[PDB]
């Protein structure tokens, strides 16, 4: 009844779920367990959402467009309240409850595979951390990485594989960042460089993004969206609790305008957050070409700061605090379900499994599933690193969970720019594929001895958590028993290659 789209924070597991993770077969111990885990709940991205309300604002209080002057005056101090509080944690900086978030899931990465790491400790084995460098991606594997310490009493500290490319010299000096594998979707790196021309990395990036640019079923799609008369109406409903009829009629006749500028006005200058430091924090600073055109513009970026303000719960205290949800009460709920639809379908066609016909969309996260199956063969193969632990993006989630066709993911919508998207005959939604912190985690167990049957060894299995739920790999896919989430890792690099083939029989132990 919220509509967080992925701005849902994390839904820790209860104590039933996390107690209940199936066994592996009798005679199957754990080798390995690996993550990659989108970044905690964050602050707004830049001074844009909340710039543009507070023109449109200054605006509606010249005119008289407010419904009353308490109505006015607690808008724009929720505004001006939301605000500080992103200028006092910076844009696009980790929150609170992101860092709690981490915090819970490394403590309980650490007990799921006790054994494995306690062994570790005692023989020599090492922990792999990454990140793509983003500062949030970072400082949430570093939330993590102190749940997970904490949980183990510190033993594992001495364990920890010292990176060659780190983060920082700081508090991020365990993290080798891996832009490759954990920014696959963008040229540019997020520490400031770029991959290198003609490297498969840069290849795929430039690839994707010449795609997603000129693609015209996504484009279109995305504009029937947009356009939506239902879209329009909520819009409306939803402002209609702030603006008087006449204010938003106007609005809706194009006699109003606002760019994200000083003035709200085309020749206005750079505007940065009020008691920002631009150098400091350059996200502090709107990007001018941004705009508020119509009631449906500033309706989305209203249901923006809604959805960031949960993000924001711990910071949501003192002399400027938020209120956001007050506009979502009630009705005004279905509001959010649609607005929750239109940016969900933006994800959904530009990262997820996006159109039939094509998979340009979620190719990009091939290099994660190499290195997932990689880290495994490494290890399976006499390595020391007993656990990869990574750190990204939704960005790197959507596409690597249609590519793997995790649940959620696996319907792709329509060759078509009017039969699109939609909540009634999709199962994709933000909040479930890439809430804050999405994860995806893999344990990997095998048996000892030379299996009779074969030459050599038994083959090691696999079972996959997917925000700590347990869950089958795709359907194609044959697990080692009825019954059974373990999956051989054989028949795993069969059935999630494109052709999706199953070793049949031949994946039972
Ligand atoms: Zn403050
Ligand atoms: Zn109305």
């Amino acid at each position: 009844g919220r509509y967080y789209s992925s701005k849902q924070p994390y839904v820790a597991p209860n104590d039933a779920t996390a107690s209940s993770y199936s066994k592996a077969p009798k005679g199957y111990g754990p080798i390995y367990t690996e993550s990659m885990a989108r970044h905690g709940s964050r602050g707004l991205s830049s001074y844009k959402y909340d710039a543009l309300l507070m023109r449109m604002a200054e605006t509606a209080a010249r005119d008289g467009g407010f419904k009353s002057e308490a109505i006015k005056a607690e808008f724009v101090k929720n505004l001006s309240g939301i605000t500080a509080a992103n200028v006092e944690n910076g844009y696009g900086m980790l929150t609170g409850q992101g860092a709690q978030q981490h915090y819970g899931i490394g403590e309980r990465a650490y007990q799921r595979n006790r054994s494995l790491f306690d062994q570790a400790a005692a023989d020599g084995g090492t922990i792999a951390y990454q990140s793509s460098g983003e500062a949030r991606a970072t400082e949430s594997g570093e939330n993590f990485e102190k749940g997970f310490n904490e949980a183990s009493g510190g033993r594992l500290i001495g364990n920890v594989s010292a990176p060659t490319n780190p983060a920082d010299s700081g508090n991020g000096k365990d993290f080798q960042k891996n832009p490759d594998t954990l920014y696959f979707h963008k040229v540019q790196n997020p520490d400031g460089t770029s991959k290198v021309p003609g490297t498969k990395a840069y290849d795929i990036a430039n690839n994707y993004q010449n795609f997603v640019a000129n693609d015209a079923t996504i484009a279109g799609a995305e504009k029937t969206i947009g356009d939506n008369v239902d879209v329009k109406r909520a819009s409306h409903d939803l402002l209609s609790q702030i603006f008087t009829e006449e204010f938003l009629a106007k609005l809706e006749n194009g006699e109003y305008k606002w760019y994200n500028t000083t003035d709200g006005t085309k020749k206005g200058g750079k505007n940065c957050a009020p008691g920002a430091d631009a150098s400091k924090d350059p996200d502090a600073c709107g990007e001018v070409s941004k705009k508020i055109k119509s009631e449906y513009d500033a309706a989305m970026d209203l249901y923006n700061l809604y959805i960031i303000a949960a993000d924001m719960h711990n910071e949501n205290t003192g002399d400027h605090t938020f209120a956001f949800d007050q506009y979502f009460q009630g009705a005004y709920a279905d509001d959010a379900r649609m607005f929750a639809w239109a940016l969900d379908a933006e994800d959904f066609y530009e990262k997820g499994p996006s159109y039939a016909g094509q998979n340009e969309t979620y190719s990009i996260a091939q290099p994660l599933l190499d290195d997932f199956l990689n880290t495994i063969d490494a290890r399976v193969n006499g390595g020391s690193t007993v656990a990869t632990f990574r750190f990204a993006h939704a960005q790197t989630m959507m596409p690597f969970a249609a590519l793997l066709g995790l649940p959620g993911s696996t319907q792709q919508a329509p060759a078509s720019t009017t039969d699109v998207y939609t909540y009634g005959n999709n199962e994709w939604r933000g909040e479930s594929v890439t809430p804050m912190a999405a994860n995806v985690q893999w344990d990997v167990y095998a048996r000892k001895g030379e299996d009779p049957a074969t030459g050599q060894r038994y083959t090691p299995i696999v079972r996959m958590l997917y925000n700590e739920n347990e869950v089958p790999f795709r359907s194609e896919c044959t697990p080692v028993a009825d019954g059974s989430t373990w999956y051989k890792l054989t028949e795993l690099k069969s059935c999630l290659a494109a052709d999706h083939k199953t070793l049949g029989q031949d994946a039972r132990i």
